[PDB]
């Protein structure tokens, strides 16, 4: 359980973004069903919010998360897993992020040399998660998606045992990307409902074994 409070642009807080520029779900509940339409942008994913974070291609964005209250424990430390960030063109206001539209722009999984997960790091940095908007990115409106996945019950899959399974916590953010050049259009066209499967070693993952590493689902980070 966790959701986003706000976005920071080059370390400057843009202010409470819930129902402003963040497509904030009603609560912190996990998505577990891979066929759910909510997988991409959570339960209110298709409802426009009125504002776009203003950022430049190349900027460092920070997404700030919380649990119940801004600046709390952020997420239960039981919930180890990766954090992935994605981008999609903002096709129209009532997009819900379903279909083949997404390109992965950042990922952290398991760092074996420290034996910490992306979520461990999220907690130690008090819910601040940093990534870069690619500088080659063609200016325009986009949806940014950041997703926490908790694997404390991923030793079962949801299809076999509905009371268990990987828990997905996606957050979709409206961004208006100011240009500086950049010609590059995200073109992985990844589709969470088709592309995430129960057979995925990164989804069917047992964290109660002597594993040395973790295969993060979906394609490698996009380049061009
Ligand atoms: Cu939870």
């Amino acid at each position: 359980h966790t959701r986003m409070f706000s976005v920071w642009v080059n370390g400057v807080d843009q202010g409470d973004g819930q129902n402003v520029y963040i497509r904030t779900p009603p609560n912190t509940d996990p998505i577990k069903d891979l066929a759910s339409p909510a997988l991409a942008c959570n339960v209110k994913g298709g409802e426009p919010v009125p504002q776009f974070v203003s950022a430049s291609a190349g900027d460092k964005l920070t997404f700030e998360w919380y649990r119940v209250k801004r600046g709390d424990d952020i997420i239960d430390p039981s919930h180890s897993g990766p954090i992935t960030t994605w981008i999609a063109a903002f096709t129209s206001p009532t997009m819900d992020g379903t279909g083949p539209v997404w390109s992965k722009i950042h990922e952290e999984g398991y760092d074996a040399s420290t034996k910490s997960w992306a979520v461990d790091k999220l907690i130690a940095n008090k819910g601040m998660w940093d990534f870069t908007l690619p500088s080659q990115l063609k200016p325009g409106k986009y949806m940014l998606r950041q997703e926490i996945v908790a694997h404390h019950e991923s030793d079962a899959t949801f299809d076999k045992n509905p009371k268990r399974g990987a828990q997905f916590y996606p957050s979709c953010v409206q961004v208006d990307v100011k240009g500086v050049g950049g010609d590059a259009v995200p073109d992985q066209a990844f589709d969470f409902n088709k592309g995430y499967k129960y057979s995925d070693p990164g989804i069917a993952f047992d964290m109660y074994t002597d594993f040395d590493s973790y295969p993060i689902p979906g394609p490698p980070v996009w380049d061009a």
